[PDB]
């Protein structure tokens, strides 16, 4: 499923360099956010499996499904101005539960909502 | 970020004698007059920025030192005079490096190490 790996290409990273506002700015050009500029955007961190079974085991409804494990984060969210690039961006590390949405057994959307 | 932008140019070079010490010390700036010790780093960019994360730990005073070596190459100044022309012998090494870091970012390169 390409819509699994472009989840994981827009909300994971496993072993984050750091935490802050570069690594953002860094990160939403690197993952193809800022044609034009995504608004808010969480990468979760840690062990891939923990998310895809959030589609099972460890997950509960919600049609999304809310982790039932806590995820190191880092929620990405646009500054500077109107949303053109180069798009500016401070972070917000967090460590909390997270919504996703799972089609056929896999993640493929994540719920910044929430 | 000018005072990142100057770490890269001053202690910065990707892909290792007197010679290179003698053009890279006067590519980027640093012969008038003569810097006496100045090294750079090679290799991978973001392994080096990363030590002011994941890749590097904290060191003595508002300071931070790599977890992993790097190949480096620091030019010593030869001769009397400290104006230019600045002539330079080079010692090719592998170890730890010690820097600082202002907002995630390199900023400072520690020659006493
Ligand atoms: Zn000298």
């Amino acid at each position: 499923d390409p819509r699994y790996t472009k989840f994981l290409t827009q909300h994971y990273d496993a072993k984050p360099k750091g935490r802050d506002a570069r690594y953002c700015e860094s990160m939403m050009r690197r993952r193809g956010l800022t044609s034009p500029c995504k608004e808010v955007n969480t990468f979760i961190h840690g062990n891939k499996g923990s998310i895809k079974a959030i589609c099972g085991a460890n997950g509960s409804p919600y049609n999304l499904r809310i982790s039932q494990s806590p995820f190191q984060i880092t929620t990405c969210k646009h500054t500077g101005g109107s949303p053109r690039p180069p798009c500016r961006y401070r972070a917000s590390a967090g460590f909390r539960h997270v919504v996703i949405a799972c089609e056929n057994g896999l993640p493929v959307h994540f719920d910044e909502s929430f």
